[PDB]
């Protein structure tokens, strides 16, 4: 579990959005396993804008976190489950570290701010839906 709350935006994981989340809907993209709904509060986080390739991402399963380098977003396939059909989801980007389904939506930051959400896992590998890319988030 974990969100991202910039502005007066909430941002999840699509596959773990709320009822209250659906209600308040800004976007979402099955292809991206994002969802971004809207706040009453203002929120506590940064989005960096930035093309970094390492950072520490926040691991719930050890209650720790782990400094990464990462893939750039891309394209990869990603089996099916009970989220998802099989399907390629975009703008990911892969490390090797420790996660297990219940680490989505722990956060990936480097020095600039948050740079993306756990949102795929296994065999010594944790993906991370890059949010640098949605410019909006920080208007
Ligand atoms: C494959 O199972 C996982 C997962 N689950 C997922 O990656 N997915 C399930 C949720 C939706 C994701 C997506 N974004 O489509 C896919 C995460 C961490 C570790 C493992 C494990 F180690 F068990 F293999
Ligand atoms: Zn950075």
């Amino acid at each position: 579990s974990g969100a991202i709350y910039v502005g007066n935006y909430r941002v999840v994981n699509r596959h773990l959005a709320t009822h209250n989340d659906w209600a308040n809907l800004v976007w979402e993209d099955s292809s991206r396993d994002l969802l971004v709904s809207s706040t009453t509060a203002q929120g506590c986080d940064t989005i960096a804008r930035c093309d970094c390739q390492t950072g520490v991402y926040y691991c719930s399963s050890r209650r720790k976190h782990y400094p990464v380098s990462f893939s750039k977003p891309s394209l990869i396939f990603v089996e099916a489950s009970e989220y998802y059909p099989a399907r390629y989801q975009s703008h990911l980007m892969l490390a090797v570290g420790h996660s297990e389904p219940g680490d989505c939506g722990g956060i990936l930051r480097c020095q600039h701010g948050v740079v993306g959400i756990v949102s795929t896992g296994g065999n010594g590998l944790v993906g991370f839906a890059d949010v640098r890319d949605l410019l909006w988030l920080d208007e």
